[PDB]
């Protein structure tokens, strides 16, 4: 109906909860599915509707080239602020509310190429954060291996829920 150059201009367009909506909808879902099933997860775990419900910030990457020029979205990363009581390296017990990432995903086929690295850099900024200062909901090996060979995260502060917070978090 529309082509996607024309609904997001910009190579990495930032959604809240403002989702025409029909198709952006269908975009959103479809990268939702691809993600979860990339995780082996039950369901999945980033939709149109759950970014109206919630209170998340969704980062989109455009391949304005793709499709004849255009533009396929290739990837997402999706934040949010949650409250977590944590423990830091002497097991004394926080109360915290950081930006975490909850769900990042680029098309498998497209992997390796920056795309991930483009979508973080650009929230980073975005938001005003550095990365040892977000948590990480359940991070996948790949993610764990991005985190560490790019942004110098590694040795996690051990955690009994299932969040993931690195040494400078604290
Ligand atoms: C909290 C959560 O969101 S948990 C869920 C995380 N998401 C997933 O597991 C979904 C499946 N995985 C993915 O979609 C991707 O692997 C992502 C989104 C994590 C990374 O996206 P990509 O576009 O592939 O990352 P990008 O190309 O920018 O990689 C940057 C660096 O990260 C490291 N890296 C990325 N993938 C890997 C990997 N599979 N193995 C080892 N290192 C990796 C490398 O150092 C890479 O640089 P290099 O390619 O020059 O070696």
């Amino acid at each position: 109906p529309y082509d996607l150059n024309a609904l997001f201009p910009e190579r990495i367009s930032v959604l809240d909860s403002n989702l025409p909506l029909p198709q952006v909808t269908t975009v959103i879902d479809e990268l939702g599915k691809a993600s979860s099933k990339a995780q082996q997860l039950p369901a999945p775990i980033t939709s149109a509707a759950k970014l109206q419900a919630n209170r998340h910030h969704l980062y989109l990457l455009k391949d304005g080239e793709q499709n004849g020029g255009r533009g396929v979205i290739v990837g997402f990363l999706k934040v949010g602020y949650k409250k977590l009581f944590l423990l830091d390296q002497r097991g004394a017990h926080l109360e915290t509310e950081p930006l975490c990432v909850l769900d990042f995903y680029v098309t498998e086929t497209l992997q390796r190429h920056g795309y991930g690295s483009e979508l973080f850099d650009f929230m980073l900024k975005h938001k005003q954060v550095e990365p040892a200062q977000m948590a990480y909901d359940r991070p996948s090996p790949k993610f764990l291996s991005f985190l560490e060979k790019r942004y110098d995260l590694r040795n996690s502060v051990p955690q009994v829920n299932n969040f993931v917070v690195f040494a400078g978090f604290f």
